[PDB]
């Protein structure tokens, strides 16, 4: 860099790089929880066919991040989830940059007031991404990881404008 960032809708085509994102079970369970390790592309694509605005991050000829909504509620929220950046691309703005993005399409495409983001407590990087971008801690969920051990997911959200 400097980061010379576009987005575009995920294509299959992208499926194995983005699947290659999650570096380790933690990396994965905070960004879908519900997957088992390792990660595939069928879990991947399931995902993709059970939420909306499934979205890749593009620089230098590469797919660096992906997001998408897994709550989407018209004239009200959405929620946002699966968010993955590229190993070698962590803490360049790729997260920032897709996050701005889907805000956008929340309120363009589903007339949202508000994101909603969770974030379990152990991803101390992304609840202090969340914070710079504006996002307020709301309420903390209790959850289980696949060891069975409790973890606490918090819930924040920020308007949209």
């Amino acid at each position: 860099g400097h980061m010379q960032l576009s987005h575009r809708p995920a294509e299959t085509g992208d499926l194995e790089t983005v699947a290659g994102f999650p570096q380790d079970r933690d990396e994965l369970f905070y960004c879908y929880p519900k997957a088992i390790w390792p990660f595939s592309v069928a879990q991947l694509a399931a995902a993709i066919a059970e939420r909306r605005g499934s979205t890749v991050a593009v620089h230098d000829g590469q797919v660096l991040g992906f997001a998408n909504f897994y709550q989407w509620q018209h004239g009200d929220f959405c929620a946002l989830g699966n968010m993955m950046v590229a190993p070698a691309a962590r803490g360049l703005g790729v997260a920032r940059y897709l996050i701005g993005v889907m805000e956008n399409l929340a309120r363009e495409q589903y007339k949202a007031r508000l994101m909603k983001i969770s974030c379990f407590n152990a991803n101390a990087a992304g609840l202090l991404l969340y914070t710079q971008l504006g996002y307020q801690p709301r309420a903390i969920a209790e959850r289980h990881d696949p060891d069975g051990r409790r973890v606490a997911l918090i819930q924040m959200d920020k308007p949209l404008e």
